[PDB]
Parts: structure tokens; C-alpha cells; sequence
């Protein structure tokens, strides 16, 4: 009963493993060698583009799941893909200049933070259930 | 259905995490420190590291959440799990005002964290047990 | 039954304290207080080695219950072992000299890659019998 959230939870896990490989990359192309993580003006977009997805990938995956067990798990998946898509257009337009990454971060952000509302939701909707009412 | 108030600890923590995040954007603005950078102004360069070091903890967090959540006490689990959720709101504003403020902070999250590993643990170590050689002490 | 992943997991969260407490200790012995990250040679490696287990830390998590639950627990479990010890050598390895962290980091990557694909099976595999 969890296996499109399954789905989706390894390809986006393939998409981070991706990111941190153009990083690596990009270490070797503009010459920033271990421990470096600035020396490039292309290099620091890069990184820090990855770095974002980094920080707000444990967000996404705990939403995903909460939205996806609580509430709908196929809507969830949908909305899953959604951000992948978001996260694709975030890393590669930053990498290319820092002001063509909005696009991608308002659209990942909004899948976010309706995955959360949609959790958040599904969790009242299961408190209710386990003590009476189950809304239909 | 078993795990109700573990994701409702976790939504939560989730949207402390974003509200961290969006505080940082807040701060590019106020300092004027345009991506890709992460330096120039001691007020950001605190406000930017605070998170960053509650990203870096965030899913050891999830982690000894769920295990001792499963494994132990749902209940405990997430009452700890609001307790960490309140210690990095003081490490955060903390360290954002001056590094050497971030302590008390820094000490709780690290407190129910180590503790949370431990409940979870024996759980995990207790459940091990009843499914090869039995573990139960319920004597009185 | 969940109880080897949980297992391995918590362990692995361990390793992840214990690697954060390490650069605890570098700000203490070469002398960087917060917020610098910068500041020492010996410091910036512990610290960057770190912070690249975190960022896979995630990533690891997710594939090894997809791998444990949809295709088979007790080879993700020890695949998750070597992961560990792959990560052990990565740190450890880093901290000495940049160079000597390739092995850690070839291995840590290796059985990662692998556990993806065991985990993609087990959902393909499942995705027949729905
Ligand atoms: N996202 C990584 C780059 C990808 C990666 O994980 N790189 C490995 C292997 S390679 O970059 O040497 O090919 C590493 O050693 N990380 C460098 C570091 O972060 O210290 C980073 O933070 O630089
Ligand atoms: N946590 C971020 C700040 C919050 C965030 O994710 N911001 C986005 C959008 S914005 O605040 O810059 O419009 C970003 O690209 N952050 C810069 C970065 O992470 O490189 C950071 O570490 O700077
Ligand atoms: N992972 C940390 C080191 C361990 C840690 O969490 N340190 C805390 C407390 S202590 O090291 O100062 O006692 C900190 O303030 N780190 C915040 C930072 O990384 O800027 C780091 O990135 O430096």
C-alpha cells in the first residue's frame, strides 16, 4: 500500500545522487579541489544549488509520506513528481545564473508546502477516526 | 494508524525546519548577501550557519524519532520529540543573536537526541530478542 | 518485520553524531569559533567530510528501507554494514588528507548505487503482483 510513494522516494533519491555528481563535475572543470567548497563563480552555483535540495529533501520526504499515508497516496505521488520537476528547473537554471532559479524554488516550495497541508489534513482527519468521526 | 502522533511531531518539525529556511532568505535581504554567497555580514553569517547546523541534525532527528517512536513508546517519543523541536528554537534565535547564546539551545536538542537514540535502542535491541531468544521483564 | 533495518539505522545515526562531534572537537584543538567554517587545513577537511556524509545520509536511509522492505531485509542489512565502514574509512580517511578518501568514498558510493537498484527491483518486482 506504499508502493508508489516507494517509487517516487528512490527516483528522487537518484536525482539528489545526480546533483552531487554535476557537483563533483564541476570540482574538476573550474579546478576547486577538496576542501575547498568556493574559487568559481560556476562552481559556487552549482554547489549551492545541490546544497538547497540537500537541506530541504529530509522536509520533502517526511511530507510526502505523511500526505501519502494519511491522506491520498496517488495525489501525493503526483505532487511528488511535481517537485522532482521543480528541483530539475531550481539546480540547472541556478547553475546557469542565481535569478534563473525562482522559477524552479517557487514551484518546489508550493508543492512543499501543500504536501504539508494536505499531511497535516489527512493527520486531524486519522485523530478523528481514532476517537469517532471519519469524514466522507 | 499506529504512528499518528509520531507525523504530527514530524509535520510540525517539518515547518520549524521551513520556517528556519525562510528566516535565512529573510536575513539575504536584510544584509544584502545575493546567492551564491554564504558570507559577508557577522548577523547572516550566524543566522545562515544556525540552520545549517539544525539541517545537519534534522534527520538524525527523524530517525531516532521514528526508532524509539516504533520500538519503544509512541507517547514518549513524541513528548521528547517536542522537547527538541523547543531546543532548537532556542539554539536558532540564540546563536542568531550572538554565537556564544546559541549553548542552552545546542545542550537540550543534544540531551533528548542522545536520549532518544538510547529508548530507541533498547527497543530495538528488546524486540530483537523477543523474535529469537524472549526479553520481557513485566514481573510487578 | 522491520527490526534488522532499525537496527543498522540507528547505529548509522550513531556514526553520524559521532562524526559531528569530531569537528566539535576541531573547533576546540585548531582554534575556529562559530560562525567561521574556514581557518585550518586540518579543520576544513574534518569539516567537509562531514558534512558529505550528511548530505547522503538521506539518501542512504531511503534506499536502504526500500531496498529492505521491497526486495529483501538481510542483504540490505549488511549491505548497510558496509556502508557504515565505507563511511568510517571516507571520514577518517579525509581528515588525515583529502587523497586518502577515495577508497571510503568509492565503496560508500558502490553499495549505495547497489541498494538503489535492489530497492528499484523489489518495487518493480512488487509492481507485477500490485
Ligand atoms: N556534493 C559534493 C560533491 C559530490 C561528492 O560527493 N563528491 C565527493 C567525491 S569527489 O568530489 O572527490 O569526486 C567528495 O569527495 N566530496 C567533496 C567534499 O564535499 O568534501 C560536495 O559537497 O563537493
Ligand atoms: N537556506 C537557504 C535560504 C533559504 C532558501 O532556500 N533560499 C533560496 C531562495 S532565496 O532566499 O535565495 O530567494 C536559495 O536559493 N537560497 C540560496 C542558496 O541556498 O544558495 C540558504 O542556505 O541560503
Ligand atoms: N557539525 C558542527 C560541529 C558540531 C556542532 O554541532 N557544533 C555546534 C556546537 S559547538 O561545536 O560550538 O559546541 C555549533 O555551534 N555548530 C554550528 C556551525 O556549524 O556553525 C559544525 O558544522 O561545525
Amino acid at each position: 500500500n506504499s508502493i508508489l510513494l516507494a517509487a517516487v522516494s528512490i527516483l528522487s533519491a537518484c536525482q539528489q545522487s545526480y546533483f552531487a555528481l554535476q557537483v563533483g563535475k564541476a570540482r574538476l572543470k573550474y579546478k576547486v579541489t577538496p576542501p575547498a567548497v568556493t574559487g568559481s563563480p560556476e562552481f559556487e552555483r552549482v554547489f549551492r544549488a545541490q546544497q538547497n535540495c540537500v537541506e530541504f529533501y529530509p522536509i520533502f520526504i517526511i511530507t510526502l509520506w505523511m500526505a501519502g499515508w494519511y491522506f491520498n497516496q496517488v495525489f501525493a505521488t503526483c505532487l511528488g513528481l511535481v517537485y522532482i520537476y521543480g528541483r530539475h528547473l531550481y539546480f540547472w537554471g541556478y547553475s546557469e545564473a542565481a535569478k534563473k532559479r525562482i522559477t524552479g524554488f517557487r514551484l518546489s516550495l508550493g508543492i512543499l508546502a501543500l504536501l504539508t497541508l494536505l499531511g497535516a489534513l489527512g493527520i486531524a482527519n486519522s485523530f478523528l477516526d481514532e476517537y469517532l468521526d471519519l469524514n466522507i
